[PDB]
């Protein structure tokens, strides 16, 4: 569409220099079923929790360059506008099929309340093919994403969790996004943000 | 060489399920920061031998599947024909610039011995970045992909290991590729591509 067309001139394909780029930044392209083994070896190794982290802040430091490129590319779209290159971003990358449910945003206020609908999770479909279906919501590196994208285009943290997510039997996932302080759980939410 | 556009139309972007398909894989769009970001957490907090047996794994698994889509196309294609088709996807994912140098093979006997050129190395030059000038080979990944895609052609164990690398500071990268049995530390080689 609108937003896909459009963030589609800057992906550039350069079999001659054996490179992608996407904006500005360098891409590859990564076998799903390699993402998984390697998932299931930080699980296996490091545990559940301490693997969700290191997925989660992947998944951040791709949502903020996003942010940087959507953010070149302005202009007169609204805030909304400006928004939706991220669902779009993360729809070209091949990582889900975003569907945004209802957005509301203001950033100059720093308001923000988003919901979404993932269909065909990538991460979702590994993490059931590895582990077998999951107790709780396995979208780590998707839901870093939101939070990285969101957070850099409001200058202010916005955290989000999976609702609902195919990981655990669910059709679809969910989510939603808002402020950390909007959180109940949003101080340890953005624990699992921090290395060390 | 020459396969590169042949190869290039197994490569599907479906946007309407936010997929992107090699052949009968599911891929996605990464970038290679985000990537570099896990590879230092990984480093810094597991060891640096540690985490290059990880990458070297999840190329492993790369690379055995890119073989196996290789495999579903060899009508009328030589055995350095089904071999130059790893370097090709290599390039097209954009991991890297493949120059074949002299490749040695036939399948049938056993035989293979294989080198390559590397230029813009992502991996060595994203461990460029994030620990500065390295001592020893840093294309991890990389090198597992050579080792999974052609020992999924010969049947049998092909170690690739690289002679010059860019983030050792030379000019460029430069890999050896042969039989598990012709190389002096291949049994402890090969043990790499095992997981802890
Ligand atoms: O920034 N956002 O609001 C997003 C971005 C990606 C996504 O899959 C969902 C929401
Ligand atoms: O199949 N192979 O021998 C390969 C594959 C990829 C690469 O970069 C070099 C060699
Ligand atoms: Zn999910
Ligand atoms: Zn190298």
């Amino acid at each position: 569409r609108d937003g896909l067309s459009n963030l589609a001139r800057r992906l550039r394909f350069a079999m001659k220099e054996g490179s992608i780029w996407l904006g500005e930044q360098r891409m590859i392209l990564l076998h799903t079923a390699a993402l998984g083994a390697l998932r299931k070896e930080l699980v296996d190794t490091l545990g559940m929790e301490r693997a969700r982290g290191l997925f989660m802040r992947m998944g951040f430091h791709s949502g903020v360059r996003d942010a940087e490129l959507a953010k070149t590319m302005r202009s007169g779209h609204s805030d909304f506008g400006m928004l939706e290159m991220g669902p779009c971003l993360h729809t070209i990358e091949g990582v889900v099929r975003v569907t945004p449910l209802t957005v509301d945003i203001n950033i100059a206020a720093g308001v923000y309340h988003g919901e979404f609908l993932w269909e065909d999770s990538f991460e979702g479909d590994v993490h059931r093919q590895m582990f077998g279906v999951a107790q709780a919501p396995v979208c780590w590196m998707q839901i870093g994403y939101a939070t990285g994208y969101t957070s850099a285009l409001m200058g202010k943290t916005i955290l989000y969790r999976e609702l609902e997510c195919v990981g655990c039997g669910h059709p679809h996932c969910r989510i939603l996004g808002k402020p950390l302080e909007q959180w109940e759980d949003g101080e340890a939410e953005l624990a699992l943000y921090q290395p060390d």
